[PDB]
């Protein structure tokens, strides 16, 4: 009975993957605070090696970009040091390791979109911590790992989405007359449900390498808010604003847009589509 | 006898913007002198000062320029002579006869910084010879006619209609009308559009008020040519594919910035001036003149 | 003494620097006009030229400005109107009157280059809208009053307290006096301090001589806000903690450079002009007025 | 009998190396369409591991810089993914792996010349694809690989040279009134025949690490055209032009010039010389 | 007895370490020009493997930053090629390897300070040679190495200190009327004696990873000269000058200051303190 | 009454040639001296020049020691900026046509290989900045009655007065030196002082105005110049290319300060420069 060990299983993407794995023959182990804690990297190696998993899905991370900037030690411990121990454990167990990374490894060059050939050059501590986390993974598990870079993640549905999409929908449904959205920072959206489907396919094929997974289109939060407004027949105003209006601890690049040049050779794989279409399917689940 | 009419002297009177202006001026009290090759030629800057000063215009609208960005990169001498040296003579002539001078400039004075949008407080840093030539032309205007000039920076100009538009919009429309199976449009270079007809209306207002200083005149929105092609496609019920491509598939001589988008922080204080609107609405009105 | 009654017109007369200058001018024989909102308002630049030309002053001290750096980044229209457009009208008025114009500028015109300090030969390259607005204001002043203006760039200003110090130094002193026992101060932002009292002394001297050009006026030393906070603490017998933090801990609207330190290469040839000294000494003198 | 497996064996350099290995005791396998294709990296590992070579010479690559920029997927599949599978196979077999890379891994910094201590920072997709290829070779074959970075390759002679030097000579022998050459893009030349001689030596020594192999000098195509013109007593005009007069899909750096700080250590290795001397020797093969 | 092999044992740091190891149970082998020469990297692997050390302390390097810029071949051979051979030998023997690196791997970005998450981007050939040296250590000794980045090293005392601090003290004692010190290049100081104490602790814990070890504070040579002046009651003038006054072959960044986000988690390890307390203790050893 | 030409830096290398060329004219030439004008005392310039009432001002005096300017920016400022500003204000008052000799050093910060008159100055050091701000002073005060000429690496003096790069290379060759070292990784353009003198005389008579780059065609290194001189003088020793790092200096130097002109061709009858090798050979011929 093939074993899968999952970190961040109660996270948004993790919950989808954990649920999808229930109708399979895998023995799934969802780590908890008492068995695996990113703040205690020294206890990770012994735990994972004793479990002897065949597959490791490493989704746990410190994703508060601003907290990472104020407390780079936390970004480092949680995203770099803990990942290194997981990578060393994976290598010792001979386990295939999936590492969820981020479009934030890019931004420093200042161009509009980055593909798998672009050399990462981060703009903040979150991105740096994820980048060194990737290095740890590909050095320890060279021919047996998969690194997936996601953009701005959308997922959770009405009951669990407390991120951008859920917030914009909340404001519309509460009868707000004007909603402000940043128009001078660009990125790409990644549907968590879609990514989940891809991951299930990747586990079964034991796909390896580095891949960018995001809907096509380089857009702003303002563009996204406007699209949501159209879908819900919003009557108020969506106001485009500059970043300066909402000061934040971490610098954000002009764009963290990502596209893939390698997704198309994955013949049977579940793939993303156009951002508006993928956003519309997700927004539809709010009824 | 009746009083002498105020005189307007226009360069580039048969260009996209110039044609709208010359036409709108027919319904005014102004006497309009539309320069031609036989009176004013940008390639003969040395004859400009004598010609303009003898005409003694009250207003000078300087729209003529070498606007082929790629030609300017291959032949910077042409860019310099046409956009800088000629403009210097026009500004000196404006100063000498006391004329209010309007200089049409470009969002291409920006780009080297690499940000998404620029307002009138941003300091120009061009990316190519066309932009450099326009920027130094601006300096010539400011230095000579300090308290009596208006510099307007326009972005990607749309205008001309079915008969005259052979720029981006006209070409996309021609491909749609020809039933092209697919149209490619660059997705990784951004800018702002400027409706020539709206700019014309603003210019008529500006001449009447003698507004001075530097302004950015463009529709709201920082978009790509791909975004524009998609919007035109929707307006004309195009059923072929509109394909986003990177700038590498269409090699060009002149470097283009990631963005030359422009916005204004000063247009709102001109309470009764005709203003641009949202890019999609302004584009829709223009595309409507084709069908 | 002087057979004619000469006039000084001051903007920002109640500000930190302005209040010292105004008090100092009471001893002189100049007719001093201290503008107020009813006669000159930066938000109404269109009324400035006629007002100043009617006063026909011999000297104009232009200290008024929108100096909230973060507000300027959020509302660049306000920075533009108050610091650029209003200044342009003042400069045109000074030129019309033959008045010597003193313009207070800022170390914030620098920062984009990323080096540790800047002198008068360094070419301004700002990092935010406040800095751009002051720089463009400087251009207005030079292009209008070339052989009859003085631009002084000041760094982080100290002075006027406890009643008028509302800047960085005043805020640290205020927290200590309020009984705070733990004060955070940014260790990754470097700059130079300028004593307002001292700068006032220099200005009185500059008015008399009608000194012209561009000059940096700041105490010697490029230091961090943390270094300054520790120095203030010592001077005030503070026994609590001064905690050094990174700029990420205090998110702000406007980007700030690694350093806006300024030094002067021209102050030393100004023989008997009052000059600044070492930052710690100048800070001590000022704190010595509180105690 | 030691087995050598060569990719790109029918390319210009590959053909020289294949030919030079004929009078050796090696069993040489030159891959073909029926056994290995850069377009199908998914079939490489099984094939190479089944052959169990002792040495792998990886010369095949997508070298059309402009095509790489328009189609980064092709640059990535051919130069990155294929190279990764070749490196994994070499590691599995315990084979010494030679990877031919490029000066184009540099250029982003904008300086005039780069040595082996300079950190690669590419300017275009071709350069990025070669660099990521080098990383695959280093993450898989530590202590058993040789990465050679070549500059502007010259080779082929009057029958096979259709690159810059061949075209200049063609225009000169056709009696053209003028020749235009870009003067504001700099680089270094690498003699293919010299590089081949060095490679034979490296195979025999199983030399390892990263090395820059190019004639000494950072020069423009204009400099090169002018040099060829003197050698052939050309009487037309050689006109220097800016790169802007020839628009291309891929950006090029102000310089991709490379020099070596480690070549002189290899006492007995065949080495390049000065660019003008190396170019004169190559141009001489077109006379007769 | 476990065997410790040391390169650069007669250097500033090497001498403090060599002496501190005499009061321990290790068999210490101090390499010298007859057994290991950085200029002869070809002889290193055979010698180290024959010795079979359990621990390797690699402190030897070409540290003349300006010489490195003029002769990058020397920088490469001594700091990269030799380090590559030492790393391969360490892997072959299963030896824990400690590599002394430098703050000079940073500087190209132009910011005021760098922590362990910052991606190295050197400004000169010395820095590049040290960085490529670090890469060799990581690629070869995956999970069994410690890389310590030090700043401006202070140590040696009255008889051996001929570096920055020593020179300032000499000018003070000679009664110079004025001392010039560069005010526009910043960095961080590292007390050699303290670093020695940390190294002894690291050897015994076999601590691994990459760590920055320097006193707290980003300062200039001028700040340091002023602090020494105060400590020695110097009556002359300490003049802040721009770096142009002292032309040097190697470019120096605006700052090479380093700080650590990981030192704090090492509970019982000997730590550095504030730059003035640490400088004062060292200056105290001159009188 | 004769038209008056007032010259600063008249005893300098370029200034001395212009002064001699003007002896064969109807101009009343006034060469400034310590008793009338000093760059160190800008405060005394305006009263002097306005009392003198020149019709033409040739402003050649400057602090050109680039490294000294970096160590002592106050000197660079006073001499090149403040003095120039006072001269510009005096020219404006007198209605005099003002010639200001500037430098390619106003460029370099961008890091490209060559700069024309449309490129926006962005200097690399204090010397460059001081010259640039001096230029602004000249434009802002004499808009329609000034000429700013930017020269590159100046060559001139001959066997008696040349103690700069060319002169030093020639002394080493005639002395039979074993080797000569020259920097290969810093580029620029050469300007013939004699050709510039001829151009200046033409410009004075035409009262030509604006900004113009005056230099021989070609972006080259000191090493290229040294090698060309060696060929001309049949030198048989070694000419070794070295990196700029072997000669540390106070002022940063750009990868290139090369300048070219896009406006020199429209000045039909003006004396112009030619190719760098031709212009160099002619200069080198004055030493034989
Ligand atoms: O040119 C630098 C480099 O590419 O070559 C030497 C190798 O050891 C690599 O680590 C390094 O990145
Ligand atoms: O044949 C030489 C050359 O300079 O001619 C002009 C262009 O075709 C260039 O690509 C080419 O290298
Ligand atoms: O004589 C020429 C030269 O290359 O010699 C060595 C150094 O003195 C250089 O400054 C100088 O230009
Ligand atoms: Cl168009």
């Amino acid at each position: 009975k093939r074993k899968i060990l999952i970190t961040g299983g109660t996270g948004m993407l993790g919950a989808y993957v954990t649920s999808a794995l229930k109708d399979t023959d895998y023995n799934v182990i969802v780590t908890e605070r008492n068995t695996l804690n990113l703040s205690v990297p020294e206890a990770i190696f012994s735990y994972i090696t004793a479990e002897k998993p065949d597959v490791i899905l490493h989704f746990a991370a410190e994703t508060d970009v601003d907290l990472c900037e104020r407390e780079p030690a936390r970004a480092g411990i949680y995203n770099h040091l803990a990942t290194e121990q997981i990578a060393q454990a994976a290598k010792f167990c001979g386990a295939w390791l999936l590492y969820l990374s981020s479009s934030n490894v890019f931004g420093g060059e200042g161009k509009l979109s980055y593909n798998e050939l672009d050399i990462p050059l981060p703009m903040n501590y979150y991105g740096r911590s994820k980048l060194i986390g990737e290095s740890s993974v590909r050095n320890a598990c060279t021919n047996n790992h998969l690194i997936i870079r996601a953009g701005w993640m959308i997922g959770g549905g009405p009951d669990k989405d407390h991120k951008f999409v859920g917030k914009i929908i909340q404001q519309i449904k509460a009868g707000s007359t004007s909603i402000k959205a940043v128009s001078d920072r660009l990125g790409s959206i990644t549907s968590a449900m879609q990514l989940c489907n891809f991951i299930i396919w990747a586990i079964n094929k034991r796909h390896t390498g580095t891949l960018h997974f995001a809907s096509s289109g380089t857009i702003s939060r303002f563009d996204i808010a406007c699209a949501i407004g159209d879908l819900l027949n919003f009557k108020g105003d969506i106001i485009p604003v500059h970043s300066s209006v909402f000061p934040l601890s971490a610098p954000r690049p002009y764009s963290e847009g990502i596209e893939s040049i390698y997704m198309s050779i994955l013949s049977d794989a579940p793939k993303p589509s156009l951002w508006k279409s993928d956003l519309a399917k997700y927004v539809g689940t709010f009824l």
